[PDB]
């Protein structure tokens, strides 16, 4: 599935994509949603949002 | 401020540096909560994740 960036997007993390507008991107993963998570030894990343829940 | 425990439904293996190992029953804390980020791939195959509202299939 390609997509196109709606607009420009400036990384806020190390761990983001920075995209321009008009992009033409590879959406990867039947476009399943990521979320992003800490743990308890403070460190960050993205995971598939159907493996966790409140 | 907004970020809730949530719990680890089954274990996951990170498969990029910027995905999170995690263990079914691992308490986690969920960032900019309402936020899904898709993974996507540039014209320079370069993979990252981007918000969702930002891209759209045309």
């Amino acid at each position: 599935v390609v997509v196109v960036a709606k607009f420009d997007y400036v990384a806020q993390q190390e761990q983001e994509l920075d995209i321009k507008k008009n992009e033409r991107l590879w959406l990867l993963d039947d476009s399943k949603s990521w979320w992003r998570v800490r743990n308890s030894m403070n460190k960050t990343g993205f995971v598939p949002s159907n493996y966790v829940e409140r």
